[PDB]
DNA sequence: CGACAACATCCTATTACACCCTATATGCCAACATGGC
DNA sequence: GGCCATGTTGGCATATAGGGTGTAATAGGATGTTGTC
DNA sequence: CGACAACATCCTATTACACCCTATATGCCAACATGGC
DNA sequence: GGCCATGTTGGCATATAGGGTGTAATAGGATGTTGTC
């Protein structure tokens, strides 16, 4: 039941995410180390052995969610095979706990990403516009779209030309049918503002994507400002961050040497960017909710959380 | 349905016997159905060499997975596996689809022909301009079908009805307000609670129109006749009162008129292409949100209950874009 | 009456009846209602009601239907003895298909007859308009106390018995002079936090009016609302709070007031009743043009389905669609 | 370890061994719940674990009797479900009766006329008035509570996390503000945000604070220190001003302003910890701020809580106000 | 005890809110249909 | 007889509503109660 | 052709979303604490 | 020493914030790959 199972789960693999199914067996590896290096079995996972693996990776330097999730993908590993979950039994559970208190408590926080506000995406737009070069127009019409729509970047990866329409006003109308959260048929339509209409125009009439309707809109741009658009290539996310970083470092400089994270702009800027933007502006909340496609409010705090105080509402206020 | 039958199980035997005992429990479009679904599943177990019941995960998995391989909707091979779930459940038989092994496969299937690019076709709309457009040119014909057919598409458009309801009106549901207005009475709904209303009313421009065509058609001679009836060729109206004008003859009267404007249709073999039965909903939707109309008041016009629906025929409009949208141009 | 069936079931039936105040009275006076005319119908029937067998229950619906019952009655029957039968630790005899099946018939045999479900007759904006200006100089106790509490189930949208268990230190004050009202329990939400409802400038006046001529002020545990004796003698209690059914008379003693008696075909919501209030307020948002976020928030709402089976009765001549086809 | 009483045991040693994975509170609730209830058990003669359903019942039957608040009941009822699930038996909620008695607690209690108490909102107009009170008088006193009661409104920081404030957090801008960043939050996400930013007046009453209490000595000493009699300063690096003195300077401001505590036995009666941020909420809906700006300005991950604050507010009374006026 | 206003109590019948669930419509085809020229 | 509108009837594909279930209210008539003349 | 810009591939570390469950703060009390006049 | 201002310490009472578990995404280095002047 426990072996010829998952091949159940294993047989249906489009039906979990692609990123699970590299993190599961990325998990199963290093526990498998981890097994083979200190005299263990490795299934089914014992709790004290999985206590001692959370307590080595803590150890190590690992952050709490990292942790968190190699638990999480032993959960998933075990429960598929209809097997008792290691966080069951309270020798995981508690020592979970412990390494999180214990290393919130050395002053460890979350990192977010660098925000991408209306200012910066002004002080982009005024270096590339009147610049002709297929990269330059691509690289602006994508932080555009990123900034408008407030689209994950693997999102707008597979934004086929066929998804494009209209509104009677002139503005462009994205239709999007797979998320992060939502899997539907029906999908989502956002819409864009006509500065950034013209931006994705130009770089539509140029690249010559408008050929195949099933053509991907944005596209790999080689050496000397040759497009190449595919229809079953889609361009890839890394690409994607490519473009944040080249711009950040085309404004500020190169970034140093202490290699951290979000030193410099990066798929989810223009998200948190945005987010930043319209909380500050008075927009209500579901309006916020609808315009980055959330179903909960918790997440638009999560997002909206590190606004600069300085010009906070309360400091404002406290101006009389 | 004594077309297919297999009996290994006799305790079943006595719960299918008070299923028939009370057919009418039952809808004729859900039996139909069920019917069509469980003759499909009994040929494919045929074919297969798998026993058709009770089904079971890993066969029921593979026929899910032959609907897709047909090119079949999402929608659909849910609708299949929901009538096999009604077969075996009326039979006091748990369900395949709780099993993992069609779930997993259901949730696959449901990704794989999201990312292959499966969009849910949305009605086309039918709005003021068309009606309009509708109304210069059908307006003075003498034919009795083109009456009959103007003020149809007034109807449609003006209470937003749906083409079953509009073809359950009788003479004898038509009232005059004080107003001269037309206050269609609706009469057998199959709904306790009509959200839309019980009432729906007509404008004057329309009330002329329906008036004319029962004073051109005689259909008014007979309290119990059906408002709407068939106009056999050479414009000779047959009113009946015991027999109603098909919905498919409705749609096909919205066909008409989509190709009398624009042309024939395409070679595309696909779903609205023309105009059909939602087309006056979804076009007086949009009108009602161009016309600044609060949402309460549209759901409530419509007969809707969730708001969503309602957003999803007016998402293309620029009264409801972005919040950034809104937020990128000052 | 009982007979022998189990040890588990008679202590999880003593069990359940042991915390009566858990559900709501109503609840127990319909349940004991509901096995009372089973249990009735079983002994005339010759027949054992309880564990009820599938095919029992079946012909007693039948026989509700035949008797001229109403399908949601028959429905209500149906969910009380899986009521029962469920709190027992029993299998419902809802599970099985015989019941089930006969009860879609029924309903579906019903409707195909020609059976809507009523609506309580709207009290809307004209009407509070109408009957302010018929009551609102009266020196006389009743028509003050009425204006006041027609004011309040308007405004508030609360449910009559919930107006009824409004106490004086319920009631606090905004800066513009507008009553806050503290609603604790309701239909849909129990808690300690509650809901507070805002009365205009006018109800406000009204309700201050009320409260200086009943002297319902002299103490904070008085419920707002009293019963108004014979030559106006106020009786404020803090002990016994008001009947619904007495509220229910003020709506109909109102209607009557101004569109003479009721007619004797025996119909129901021929006159104003206690709902009658809810419904009209909600059909004024409607046309007023009110986004359904700020609907939900005036009558406690968490679904826009109950909002739209509110205002299902609309006026269809002056509705949207008449309006914008004769621009 | 604590009242005393097998394949349980060892599951429980499982539990005391991660200690620190609960927090220090949550020990002493849970340890206090086990006491009444072992005391309970041994008045009654029950066997007080593991707990059965009925005893439970009876127990919580009890402290309803006692005129205890629905929350506290289910408090102690959370407490037995941590500590039966920690042992891998069966939560007593789970069970009929637990739950019967907590609906029909529920509903009695409420029917009673019980209500959750807001805090008195401590707005801008209070902290004009006591600044205006205040402001020159020369004390240690007057100048630290002055300071506390500006950082309390400005930051809505809760009493717990201005405790822990400490000298080397604080930071200079090129506006000449202050920019408090928050050391250690108790999570890992604060949606509050880490760094909190002060007016000019505030601004410069902590600096006044920081100047005349000498604690600008010691980067690692906090920010607000105990006050000695005839004004001495006790400037510390690891001994932490408590947070029942940091609310005894929000009561007896209250006291200085209006008149004394009425003995009822009541709680927001004064000023207390929650006093700024619920004032601070008010003067923004007042102001016109958002509700995004005032979650995020607080920490308030939830709209209805916040919505609570600004109920008796004009601006938010609803549709058929509107309505009528008119 | 009554009159009499104005209620409170009981009872069966019926509607109402909210969470989770599936049935019943429409779209549109190929396959028959039928009266009036 | 034949032709041609102008339909009608499963049948199958696909989308959108409506209902089950649980608990808690109201609707209203028949009857009982209660404090003054 | 060679450089090589401009990407795709892989692996591991870390964040994001959402439904659902419970932990950890504050309120305020009585009893105890300790410098500095 | 004494004594008061002015706190601090656990407790019980009450309320508000945060995490657990599942699934899917991104962050970014190290490394490999391909048209194209």
């Amino acid at each position: 039941e426990v072996r010829k199972n998952l091949m159940d789960v294993f047989r249906d693999r489009p039906a979990f995410s692609e990123h699970t199914w590299e993190m599961l067996l990325s998990v199963c590896r290093s526990w498998a180390a981890w097994c083979k290096l200190n005299n263990r079995k490795w299934f089914p996972a014992e709790p004290e052995d999985v206590r001692d693996y959370l307590l080595h990776l803590q150890a190590r330097g690992l952050a709490v969610k990292t942790i968190q999730q190699h638990l999480c993908r032993l959960n998933m590993l075990h429960r598929r095979s209809g097997l008792p979950r290691p966080s069951d039994s309270n020798a995981v559970s508690l020592v979970m706990r412990r390494i999180r208190k214990e290393n919130v408590d050395a002053g460890e926080r979350t990192k977010q990403a660098l925000a991408f506000e209306r200012t910066d995406f002004d002080q982009v737009r005024s270096l590339m516009e009147n610049s002709d070069r297929c990269q330059d127009i691509r690289n602006l019409a994508f932080l555009g779209v990123a900034y408008n729509t407030l689209l994950r970047i693997a999102e707008i990866a597979r934004i086929r030309v066929k998804d494009i329409s209209r509104t009677d006003g002139g503005r462009m109308l994205i239709h999007i049918g797979r998320t992060k959260t939502l899997v539907s048929t029906a999908g989502v339509e956002k819409a864009l503002s006509l500065g950034v209409t013209k931006l994705v125009e130009r770089w539509i009439s140029v690249s010559g994507v408008a050929d195949d309707p099933n053509n991907y809109l944005f596209c790999r741009v080689r050496r000397y400002g040759v497009a190449a658009p595919s229809a079953t290539s889609q361009l890839s996310t890394y690409a994607l961050q490519r473009i944040f970083e080249a711009t950040h470092r085309l404004i500020y400089g190169a970034k140093d040497d202490s290699g951290q994270r979000y030193l410099a702009w990066s798929g989810h800027s223009a998200r948190v960017g945005a987010a930043r933007d319209m909380a500050r502006a008075g927009v209500s909340i579901p309006e916020i909710m609808q315009a980055g496609g959330w179903t909960t409010v918790n997440s638009v705090m999560n997002f909206i959380r590190n606004l600069d105080s300085e010009t906070g509402a309360m400091v404002r206020l406290l101006e009389d």
